[PDB]
């Protein structure tokens, strides 16, 4: 198992503009368009995003190459991240793969927000920052999906993924 495989089980694929758990308009494998409540706010930064007009929808290929961007765009995010950096570079594999997660769906800022939960994860006391990391909106809002994480951040193993 591997980041490109966990996030697709987390994400899913979608080849048609749809809305976000939060709304929001969104393509492919989790990548987020716009905030904006305009279809066409949409599909214009979806067409500049591809490079062709694609009137709401895209190819697999398309989907798998922004979907390649992210994830890269996510490591490299965390990596130049004055705050995540130090987290990620004390995490054995599995564990920076949820990190990345997390990144890929929040965003760095919003990461870098769980400040008491990176502590902890820094310190390697695995169930102290689960049951912390459970203590947030994030949690409330995708149960499924968290727990997932949370169990690959308390464990260091993809067990959670292993089912799915």
């Amino acid at each position: 198992m591997n980041i490109f495989e966990m996030l697709r089980i987390d994400e899913g694929l979608r080849l048609k503009i749809y809305k976000d758990t939060e709304g929001y308009y969104t393509i492919g494998i989790g990548h987020l368009l716009t905030k904006s409540p305009s279809l066409n706010a949409a599909k214009s930064e979806l067409d500049k995003a591809i490079g062709r007009n694609c009137n709401g929808v895209i190819t697999p290929d398309e989907a798998e190459k922004l979907f390649n961007q992210d994830v890269d765009a996510a490591v490299r995010g965390i990596l130049r991240n004055a705050k995540l950096k130090p987290v990620y570079d004390s995490l054995d594999a599995v564990r920076r793969c949820a990190l990345i997660n997390m990144v890929f769906q929040m965003g760095e800022t919003g990461v870098a927000g769980f400040t008491n939960s990176l502590r902890m994860l820094q310190q390697k006391r695995w169930d102290e920052a689960a049951v912390n990391l459970a203590k947030s909106r994030w949690y409330n809002q995708t149960p499924n999906r968290a727990k997932r994480v949370i169990t690959t951040f308390r464990t260091g193993t993809w067990d959670a993924y292993k089912n799915l």
